[PDB]
């Protein structure tokens, strides 16, 4: 790989440079380079990770979706090939990113994560990275089986060994919740596992920390505005 | 180039659909490929060709801005080559981009430009590449004074072809304005120019477009908005 020659500390602190200018790209590019050190990742690189690779498959999403409402709307004038084409560019491109996100966490990083925390994670990013692949699929079917595999896997080791506020544990909640809604076709069991999630974590806000407050009170208002959403 | 299997046509509703999905690095090559075509541009495709590269250029530029900040604060505890050589890598980046945009205006662009709208458009775009190249030289001075030498051309054409609020004029004199006050260590001749320029178009205004209207008074109220921050 490009970043064979690189440092691993070299690649963290470079990554770290590439989200404080918004680089997402060579962000992704950095932490891909670290991971394939074959050295397991902190929780603080663990976070780098995902924050990278969310970014730019976020940026291919918002443009497969505008793109996407355009060439719906054109099989309601002919206009040629062109708007499918390049829709199926961005969406070749962000499979690809998928693909590479899930690579990594198939060949490196699930195997060998024993503690919860560390292999709760990768499984949410697994299901994450599945469900954006079923967001423009049309194997779609197989597709949504492997998000809900990697997903319950996840929730099956949260709960058994994470507190209800736990942040990981939490956002892991409110993505499957976004799955059964979105994706699953399964509408009741994402309202159910939303509310459920946020009933549980309000009963155990009086052990949460106060360096974990902040993010965990931030998915907890998301969980709430989904089932403001929703019902 | 890739884009050479591509229907000009295409590659111009490409240039639009990326434009709409904020995907400028395709919509600079869609352009650059149109370019390569070896036809005139439109007014409607100068602006297609100027926004794609502008925000792509503007995005390296934001990153290179945070990375030398971090740079020179570093040279005020020891870290390594890191924080350089990232720079470094963002600022060769930049440089390519300006580069190729520079060989599209100088191997096809403004030889063959007459009208005086097509050949400010160029001139002035070429003087702010220079420009951006100029920002992060340390040849500091032949690419000033190739910046300032295409921004004069353009200069002298508007003053003689084009009314005092024709959008691109005045666009062109508020670029050239910050190239004085920023650049070229010329802060009077930048507030002489952005305040004679601002005086003249009020006084034009009654000949103003109302389709030119929204572009003109976007770029006056700039030029107002440092002349407040100069004085
Ligand atoms: C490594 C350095 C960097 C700067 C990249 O870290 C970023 C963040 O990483 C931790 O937050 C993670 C985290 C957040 C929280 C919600 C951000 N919180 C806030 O906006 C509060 C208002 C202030 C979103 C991310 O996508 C990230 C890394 C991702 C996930 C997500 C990962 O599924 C695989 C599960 C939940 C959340 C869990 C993992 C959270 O714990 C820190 O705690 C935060 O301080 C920090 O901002
Ligand atoms: C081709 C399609 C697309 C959608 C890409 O066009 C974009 C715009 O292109 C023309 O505006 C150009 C223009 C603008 C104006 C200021 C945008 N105005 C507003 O925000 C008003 C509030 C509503 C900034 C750009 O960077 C662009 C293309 C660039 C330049 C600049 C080019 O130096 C080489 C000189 C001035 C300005 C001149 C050239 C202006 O005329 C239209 O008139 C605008 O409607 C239109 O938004
Ligand atoms: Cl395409
Ligand atoms: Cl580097
Ligand atoms: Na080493
Ligand atoms: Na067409
Ligand atoms: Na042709
Ligand atoms: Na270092």
């Amino acid at each position: 790989g490009a970043m064979g020659s690189m440092e691993r500390a070299s690649l963290i602190q470079k990554a770290k440079l590439a989200e404080q200018a918004e680089r997402y790209e060579d962000m992704a590019a950095f932490m891909k380079g670290a991971v394939e050190k074959g050295e397991e990742l902190s929780c603080e690189e663990r976070n780098l990770l995902s924050v990278a690779y969310k970014n730019v498959v976020g940026g291919q999403r918002a443009a497969w979706r505008v793109l996407s409402s355009i060439e719906q709307k054109s099989n309601e004038e002919e206009k040629g090939p062109e708007v499918r084409e390049y829709r199926e560019k961005v969406e070749t491109e962000l499979q690809g990113v998928c693909d590479t996100v899930l690579g990594l966490l198939d060949s490196h990083l699930i195997k060998e994560a024993g503690d919860a925390e560390s292999r709760v994670f990768y499984l949410k990013m697994k299901g994450d990275y599945y469900r954006y692949l079923a967001e423009v699929a049309t194997d779609k079917k197989r597709i949504i089986d492997s998000a809900r595999s990697a997903y319950q896997e996840a929730m099956d080791i949260s709960k058994k060994e994470m507190p209800p506020t736990n942040p990981i544990r939490l956002g892991l909640a409110l993505n499957f919740s976004v799955f059964h809604y979105e994706i699953a076709n399964s509408p009741e069991e994402a309202i159910s596992l939303a509310k459920t999630t946020f009933d549980e974590a309000m009963a155990d806000l009086h052990t949460l920390s106060e360096d974990s407050y902040k993010d965990s009170t931030l998915i907890m208002q998301l969980l709430r505005d989904n089932l403001t959403l929703w019902t």
